């Protein structure tokens, strides 16, 4: 571990999201900040909110610049509306500098507050291209890297529990790291494997393989990254192509058949409860995603748990049983990693090198019979034919 000063920096849960507290304005203004590798803009409240307890005064910032422009961004869960500008950003539990960087200034918002998240912005930090209005607001990360000496990479280590935590304790408890400019080896164990990323829009990647307890879900392997897959730590889910969820849901189906869930459980919609202690992790199948390796007709795999796909809430009655919700769900636009694939490994955004790496998580969740892991090499052919083309 060389980056002690942002090992532990970060708070929350994958279904409230992971944040890290950040201070903009002069004097600082701290806030908790989102962390998001699926979107591009650094957005916070600026205004007042049911929910949220403290927000960007701009009135109250020597440093703040007006650049007197709007900015609307609609999104599937939600919306938000807010006022361009730029001021002094840092990062207390992070690297030892301040930069001047865009800020969207939320004057108006729609689902995208949530009552007990504790974060009061979000931090987008995939590639200009996708940054709203358009790829010439230059994403907070591009200005870091730009004003500072802080190598043009990032990694991050979500931690998941294993089990519920209620408003006191989520507040109290680790939740994780964000290195920026570097690799913490403290955060894992083992080797860490690394696969291109596509293209610099989202953090894009190509599976090749999947198996479901070493059974080859067998489907053409552009189906799996139809018509994306990415890296995404602002989506709670695993998150699959239609066809592919589909076909992946039967199998995990078949491997856990000495036990039948409704429909509803498969949906995501309801909870599955087990007296205390007694969770059968054993009969649901681990799950294994081949990526492309960086060289040629090579590639790796990344394998998680049923601890990492079945996702701990509270009972409704708040007993004593264990119980979780299914995390795998469809999309109808691509693939989508997030905290559930992202809690069993840590990640590196090596933008500088266009790649992306994992290893096992030094925190993911797990138990005496098995282990997530990441490994390789394996040989796989005419894995370019697996990216999707519009
Ligand atoms: C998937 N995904 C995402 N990666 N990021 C967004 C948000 C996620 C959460 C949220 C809430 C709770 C838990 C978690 C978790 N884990 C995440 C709140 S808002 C932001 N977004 C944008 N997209 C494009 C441009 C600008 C923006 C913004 N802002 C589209 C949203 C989205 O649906």
């Amino acid at each position: 571990g060389s980056f002690v000063e942002m090992v532990d920096n970060l708070r929350g849960k994958s279904g409230q999201g992971y944040y890290v507290e950040m201070t903009v304005g002069s004097p600082p203004q701290t806030l908790n900040i989102l962390v998001d590798t699926g979107s591009s803009n650094f957005a916070v409240g600026a205004a007042p909110h049911p929910f949220l307890h403290r927000y960007y005064q701009r009135q109250l910032s020597s440093t703040y610049r007006d650049l007197r422009k709007g900015v609307y961004v609609p999104y599937t869960q939600g919306k938000w509306e807010g006022e361009l500008g730029t001021d002094l950003v840092s990062i207390p539990h992070g690297p030892n500098v301040t930069v001047r960087a865009n800020i969207a200034a939320i004057t108006e918002s729609d689902k995208f507050f949530i009552n007990g998240s504790n974060w009061e912005g979000i931090l987008g930090l995939a590639y200009a291209e996708i940054a709203r209005p358009d790829d010439s607001l230059e994403p907070f990360f591009d200005s870091l890297v730009k004003q500072t000496h802080v190598p043009n990479l990032f990694s991050l280590q979500l931690c998941g529990a294993g089990f519920p935590l209620n408003q006191s304790e989520v507040l109290a408890s680790v939740g994780g790291s964000m290195i920026i400019g570097g690799i913490d080896h403290s955060l894992y164990t083992g080797s860490l494997w690394y696969t291109p990323i596509r293209r610099e829009w989202y953090y894009e990647v190509i599976i090749v393989r999947v198996e479901i307890n070493g059974q080859d879900l067998k489907m053409d392997c552009k189906e799996y990254n139809y018509d994306k897959s990415i890296v995404d730590s602002g989506t709670t889910n695993l998150r699959l192509p239609k066809k592919v969820f589909e076909a992946a849901v039967k199998s995990i189906k078949a491997a856990s058949s000495t036990e039948k869930f409704p429909d509803g459980f498969w949906l995501g919609e309801q909870l599955v409860c087990w007296q205390a202690g007694t969770t059968p992790w054993n009969i649901f199948p681990v799950i294994s995603l081949y990526l492309m390796g960086e060289v040629t007709n090579q590639s790796f795999r990344i394998t998680i748990l049923p601890q990492q796909y079945l996702r701990p809430v509270e009972d409704v009655a708040t007993s004593q049983d264990d119980c979780y919700k299914f995390a795998i769900s469809q999309s109808s636009t691509g693939t989508v990693m997030g905290a559930v694939i992202m809690e069993g490994f840590y990640v590196v955004f090596d933008r500088a090198r266009k790649r992306i790496g994992f290893a096992v998580s030094a925190c993911h969740v797990h138990d005496e019979f098995r282990t997530a892991a990441v490994e390789g090499p394996f040989v796989t052919l005419d894995m370019e034919d697996c990216g999707y083309n519009i």
